[PDB]
């Protein structure tokens, strides 16, 4: 008997030790666009040294012009409108804001905030139904109330910020709609591999998208979760492309590199190491799922297939 | 028709603009004693330069050795124990912890904390009854909950701090009684002159004290409110001492100077200026009250007398 299979390590952590305690500022709104903004039409760049990749390697771009995806960090409502306008210049299909944040978030007087718990795990362990209910209740309770919104500084703790009596509350769905984007939420936990339920949900959603749909993925910082779903999308839509090519190109347009690399972590961040290794293994396992289930049109859900073909550390 | 008389300027401020937003750390517990600790038996020191006083002036100490009062900043439970043991060496009478804080405060896992709003006015405008009810409710609601406790830093906003799930909650009353001290609460608003009700309450309390009672006054910092009541007590108990000597001596044992001086605040603190001036005028008005009503045994209280003898700017 195995208590938690590879891919579900986070289930072993105790939600009660990471409860939310502050409204974290998700973006100061100073730039025109959110951070790490990138699209599948972008030129590839030299790889980051930390990943020890082959700078001489030239990844195939097969399928990228038709991929129609982008990624970024969280944003203010104005920044999202700039994103939507830029994307509208690349397509005539519907543009989706794919919100990958399990953490409860929204907009207080137009300011993008999130209910932050240690490691950003305030909704760890909650079903998507429970996470969205927490977010709705929490946002609604902020209206007409005095709140403290602050960015994190020294050691993931509030630093400075501001106090205000909220006069307007909005969900991301409303902000997305106000920007001309369709909205789709996948409540993925920060820093770890998306769960079987997150991916099953994504896959069912992907199946019914119109051909010209454009997917704009985003999390809080736009690196981990955002690149994982960009990679999954690239694998699903371009199954003939090699794993190496998918991983290099998604990294070289500005995303994370999801292949093996020398993991290094500050002492205070040593807890992340096993999550990074798990992600490497699960990326490979998902590629395998795509290669072995595409011919019959994915009759078998990812969650079911994963349980019959467990990943190995 | 005057909207607010001198001595009640604070009533013009709007409570809704200073609502509490964070559990402020009241003392880091690093020292054996609370800050600004001082007793009426202490030697007089040179006056602080900012008050532009006469360093060569030697105030009369008449009655100081029998005064039996002390003052300090807020404290951890251990620090209070140290205070109590130290005061027990000076008397055989009851030792009172006289809590002058209107702001809701208490102890979380033994940590002295307060519900802080801008200017420390989270309870501005509440009656003492409502202030104490808010306090009891907020303390109890913290039990078994995740809370954020932080010291204020730059701009009087949270800086660093800690997060924990509270396993113990106590009011200051419990902490005082466990330290072997009697407890008396006067809900005085931070930074301003105490209200006619705060003072009527103190004088009725003073009237019930056995002659050997020792009064240990304290607020958050141990300066404004603490010194005001120390002065009032000095005036009540030593009515033949000149106003100048009371003011010089309460300052020279380590308290605030409540006489006239060239008020110079930082631009961010200019709101303080009129409250300082108001304090200087009320100090004098309270002294008149004592001089005019002590001979008949205070048949008429301060609030009443004040209304028929209004202070003037
Ligand atoms: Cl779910």
């Amino acid at each position: 008997t195995v208590t938690e299979p590879v891919g579900s390590y986070a289930r072993a952590e105790r939600p009660q030790d990471f409860e939310g305690f502050v409204w974290r500022l998700d973006n100061d709104g100073k730039e025109a666009l959110p951070r790490n903004f990138r699209t599948s039409a972008d030129a590839l760049r030299a790889p980051e040294k930390k990943f020890h990749l082959d700078a001489a390697y030239v990844p195939s771009r097969e399928g990228m012009d038709a991929l129609h995806i982008s990624g970024s960090s969280a944003f203010t409502p104005a920044q999202l409108k700039n994103v939507a306008a830029k994307l509208r210049e690349k397509t005539a299909g519907p543009i989706y804001d794919v919100d990958l944040r399990q953490e409860s978030h929204g907009y207080l007087d137009g300011i993008p905030v999130s209910w932050y718990g240690e490691r950003d795990w305030a909704n760890l362990g909650k079903s998507q139904h429970e996470a969205l209910a927490d977010e709705r209740h929490r946002l609604h309770a902020a209206l007409h109330k005095t709140v403290y919104i602050a960015p994190l500084g020294k050691h993931k703790l509030p630093e400075g910020g501001e106090v205000r009596r909220v006069q307007k509350v909005q969900t991301e769905q409303e902000v997305a709609e106000a920007a001309g984007m369709r909205y789709f939420r996948i409540a993925a936990t920060d820093h770890v591999w998306p769960t079987p339920e997150n991916i099953d949900r994504f896959l069912a959603f992907y199946r019914t998208l119109p051909q010209d749909a454009w997917l704009h993925f985003h999390c809080e910082a736009g690196v981990g979760r955002t690149t994982a779903f960009m990679v999954m999308t690239d694998m699903l839509k371009n199954p003939s492309v090699s794993l190496k090519d998918i991983l290099y190109r998604q990294h070289e347009i500005g995303g994370f590199y999801y292949g093996e690399f020398p993991i290094k972590t500050k002492d205070k961040d040593s807890w992340k190491t096993k999550y990074y290794r798990e992600k490497i293994v699960m990326i490979e396992q998902f590629y395998r799922y795509v290669q072995e289930n595409r011919a019959d049109g994915y009759q078998t859900p990812w969650s079911v297939w994963l349980k019959s073909h467990p990943a190995k550390a």
